[PDB]
């Protein structure tokens, strides 16, 4: 899929008139194509993916718009897909060497602090300029009107570009300010080199640093590097998402290397006394983050991972770090935010078809290409894992289930088998497979602020992202041939991850480390200050705010949530604490709630709901001082994408 | 475009119903197929994965016949083998259209045991238990959020052996939960197979011994509201003419003294005549502020224009309709040129043009031709009065003499003698009578939608969107009439033509509450009739919730009520309720947009957080849900919504 322009703003006193040039057939022959003949004229360019819809602005002969909008796709021109020559996800910004025909606005100099934003409908806003990057409504407007001006231009009163329109600043629903990428930034990034080589480990500066690491799994990047840097005289810490990698880089490195390292996961802890340590990143949380003075240098491994411990992980390691005496941080990954999934040489790439007796989302499998050898096939929920199984098991085949819950001794280590795994797989189970197969779609979790009375938390299945293909795939090829089919031909952006992710931080932090959400903030915020690593909208204070609320939970039900595993243990047993509390009963006797089965005769009368976390079956009291607390905190400005 | 076979959900042959999806198209072979109306592509399966280029549904092989719920496929086409297949079914009351199936497609067929234990087949292809408590419902066994069943319209309940009980059209929520689903019964079906395909309603109908309701489906023009009276009038019957416009109510009167030879009785509230001829034209809120039929002086009501969905209309036609026979008439007749399922086919006076990006005005990501409007008498449609402003200041520029027409201008504004361009709203055609050499339309138009947000209550939001077929007919009919005209458009194509929205019946009971003294109860009795009715415009059925909402919203202040009502926008009971619980807590409007202006007066003694009931708009004040009144509201949310899937 290329990115198509579908219409134009034309500009003037700023008056503006919008152009629709293609209708829906050819934009998706277009995106498919990324041949356009069709003739650029003007400075403003309505935009399309298959998803999305929003606006780009050429600027100093390059059409820019939002890395969240366009990804790292490649714009459809006359000669073919134009790749993108310049690409800042800490900017959210994306360029592309402005076609024939397009115009450039020059960029505003004279500082001017009355701006004008153009929208998609061609409506021209007033904007008092603020900070650097942010301009306030002179009119507050509906969030919904702003949908699709991701990309447009502010201008000063001359006509002239002060930025683009990335973001709107929420107040309850309703667009105060605007979040703009500034044209100084986009100075900055037409200036920066294009490829940098990031595939050689740094030598250890003399002052602290901040390093990136971008080479494939196992180039050496946790293996060689460490042991390089120790035959140097240095401590290295090697962090890493997975119990099962981390284990494993220790017999690795007694053979390859001749170090016994120390190892530090929540089930096995070996300390030798080795410079080199080994641990995952919750491991390393539940320790305490750095100890002063034991390392000379952290790696950082799988740092695209957008997990909660390793970004919480992380962002400990980019606050502690230097004043613990490190010297050397990297951050190290073979899927950069902004990497896109290539051809790779050991891996034979072929598409599912509607032949074979296997169903499999909405494609087929045939039973020649998965009889016989060690298969693994990517499901995206537990339930679609286990009807999968059952049939290939029915149809003779040896096949085997593993999702988060099982233990990984299911998988036979040696001899046929078909592995019907989700994710799970990526942290419990470190062996590679003759095929992989890939539905292509994930269960993910998304925060909605739905003042119904607070917020939500939605569970979907989305499309893949860059990261999540790669991964998948790289579960073959590893120094065998192998092949990859696939559903789906496409993937979503990488390197961009959802805010429930910020409150399922601050609710481990809560939960599991004896972090107060005060200290969680500081750690997120070395991780959102760190250029090159996921990004995120900052809702740092909001998630702050309502988890300083949320005092005296019972103990009890907080340790119940914990062994049960499920996601957001602090939010789930603090809703049943308050339940148990009011003498009330919980949202609805999912699984959830559990915890108060006991108390489930003596609970009756309205739920106090704090915030949603799945179905509420219930009536609802909205009288609680938590919930009202809750509410007064919905009142924050929060950045959303539009 | 075509509705397009993009999958199928293969059912389980044996054993326990279990059922898998195939995908047969993408987004790009789809499309291709929905312009063309060719699928060379073989049906194979029961249940199809049907698709538009907007929503996904499913449909179910029944009999030969291929079902689905009219609202996902409208009146549109199916993509067959030698072309685009027309429904040979359509019924919007039931909520059904079908199409003959392709010769080799499978069917399923009907439930002939007649179990109690039902299976919902989802297009996930997920087979979920449904226990049967009605004829057209089942409550699901573990109750489900709203958004899983979404897109499974259409799809079977099927008994514990294989065989279909109905098709899926809507799920039964409590807050956002579907703890039942509603269906439309395999009986239902059968019945409409056994039917004739054709149905007559192009004249006017005989006057039955005893009450009747017949429909009246004729062009605008062959003298529905002029001729079809006159004719009932010269057999000796008292008939009364019903018209949601004032300005058609007296044009049609005028030309009966002219034409026809009656002096009729006029009623409407501008101009009311009693001469005591035996023909009254009348509008619906003249009628409904006359308190509804009078006793024994109609032997005939023509509800003229009875496609309208207006909420005095609506209130109207349910009045008529639960008045007429206690007040001895012998025949109601629902008149319109485009009834529900109607589609907008070729007229031969009227010359078809789409609009290019070459033109001098920009007008809807298009162009207007300068030269095409410098010749004569021209009308311009506009979805708002903001566009009609712009764009006839952008034509007075161009040396065009452009006027503005929308709701609180006086029609004079307009003239009559050629040169003019008339650059209006859809108020043009209640206000104003006159045809045009040529229509320009926009295709677009604002509505109303009401979303059931628990934020704490409900939102009325008002949004564009895309015209439907009796917009596109009544707005291309101001040009052509009796001579040639022409009509541009900006998009070809229309959503299907005969549903409202709930917001809707929200506006009746407000329109009951503000304008015609009806309490919540007497409203539901009008609408009730209007509902049960079939062969008008349809709505899902939320009068017990509106009812109860109304029920509560007692001891409004009677002078922002009459303010609310003088300025003539939507919700005036609502807007001047909630206006009355700000004023006494001393509390801020929930914004001082122009629909809180009735409080601007009080703006220096109004403070802190407002008491919000419902969202009628932004709302960006400091809010409270403590109020009484919210809490009652609040409490109504319990109640059993149905929303279609
Ligand atoms: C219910 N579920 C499953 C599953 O196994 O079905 C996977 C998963 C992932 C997230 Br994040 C949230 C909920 C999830
Ligand atoms: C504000 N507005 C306009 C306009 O002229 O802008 C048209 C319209 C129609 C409905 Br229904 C509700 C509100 C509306």
């Amino acid at each position: 899929g290329s990115v198509v322009i579908v219409g134009r703003i034309i500009l003037s006193s700023i008056t503006a008139y919008s152009q629709q040039t293609r209708g829906l057939l050819g934009c998706i022959i277009t995106s498919l194509t990324g041949r356009d003949k069709n003739q650029v004229e003007g400075e403003v360019q309505v935009v399309s993916t298959a998803t999305q819809s929003f606006l780009a602005t050429c600027v100093n002969g390059v059409c820019w718009t939002v890395y969240h909008g366009a990804g790292s796709k490649t714009l459809a021109g006359p000669k073919g897909p134009i790749t993108q020559m310049y690409t800042n996800v800490d900017q959210d910004l994306v360029g592309w060497q402005a076609p024939p025909g397009a115009r450039s606005l020059t960029p505003c100099t004279c500082g001017s602090s009355d701006l004008y934003l153009v929208t998609r409908h061609a409506d021209v806003i007033p904007v008092r300029r603020r900070g650097d990057s942010r301009g306030s409504l002179l009119s507050p407007r509906p969030v919904s009107y702003l949908k699709g001006s991701s990309g447009g231009p502010l201008l000063c009163p001359s006509g002239h570009a002060v930025g683009i329109f990335r973001a709107a600043v929420c107040t309850r629903g309703v667009a105060k300010a605007v979040d703009f990428v500034p044209v100084e930034s986009m100075e900055t990034t037409m200036r920066s080199p294009v490829f940098t080589d990031n595939s050689s480990p740094p030598a250890v500066p003399q002052s602290f640093q901040v390093a990136h690491l971008h080479a494939p799994t196992g180039s050496g990047k946790s293996t060689k590097v460490p042991a390089a840097y120790a035959a140097q005289g240095y401590k290295v810490l090697v962090l890493n998402p997975s119990v099962a990698a981390t284990l494993g880089f220790g017999a690795y490195m007694s053979k390859a290397h001749g170090i016994d390292p120390n190892i530090r996961t929540g089930v096995r802890t070996i300390t030798t006394g080795a410079p080199v340590t080994y641990s995952t990143y919750g491991k390393f949380l539940a320790d305490g983050g750095c100890s002063g003075g034991a390392y000379d240098i952290i790696i950082c491994d799988e740092c695209h991972s957008t997990d909660s411990t390793t970004i919480l992980g992380i962002g400990t390691v980019l606050d502690q770090a230097e004043t613990a005496g490190a010297r050397l941080v990297v951050l190290a990954t073979a899927t950069p935010p902004g990497s896109v999934t290539v051809p790779h040489p050991n891996i034979e790439e072929v598409a599912l078809s509607n032949t074979g007796e296997i169903p499999f989302y909405g494609k087929a499998i045939p039973i020649e290409a998965i009889r016989g050898g060690r298969h693994l096939i990517f499901c995206h929920s537990k339930k679609k894992c286990d009807e999968l199984a059952a049939k290939l098991s029915g149809l003779g085949i040896n096949a085997v289930a593993y999702y988060r819950g099982l233990d990984v001794s299911v998988i036979p280590t040696i001899g046929d088998v078909v592995v019907v795994a989700t994710d799970a797989l990526m942290t419990g189970y470190t062996g590679d497979f003759d095929s992989v197969i890939d539905c292509n779609t994930c269960v993910t979790q998304t925060v909605d602020f739905s003042l119904d009375p607070t917020f939500t938390i939605e569970t979907t299945t989305v499309p893949q992202d860059a990261v999540s293909r790669s991964q998948r795939r790289g579960r073959t090829g590893r120094g065998r041939r192998g092949i990859y089919r696939f559903v789906t031909p496409g993937e979503r952006p990488s390197g961009m991850f959802d805010s429930s992710v910020l409150c399922e931080c601050y609710d481990a932090g809560c939960a599991w480390y004896e972090l107060t959400p005060a200290e969680t903030s500081v750690r997120l915020r070395a991780y959102l200050n760190t250029p090159g690593l996921p990004v995120c909208q900052d809702h740092l204070e909001f998630w702050e705010s309502v988890f300083t609320g949320l005092t005296h939970i019972d103990a009890h039900f907080l340790s119940q949530t914990k062994q049960a595993g499920d996601n957001f243990p602090y939010l789930v047993a603090y809703q049943a604490t308050v339940c148990a509390r009011a003498q009330a009963p919980p949202p609805s006797w999912d699984q959830m709630w559990k915890c108060l089965i006991r108390l489930k005769p003596t609970l009756h009368g309205p739920t106090p709901l704090l915030y949603r976390l799945g179905a509420v079956q219930n009536e609802v009291t909205l009288t609680h001082p938590i919930t009202k607390y809750i509410m007064a905190c919905m009142s924050a400005d929060l950045e959303v994408v539009t």
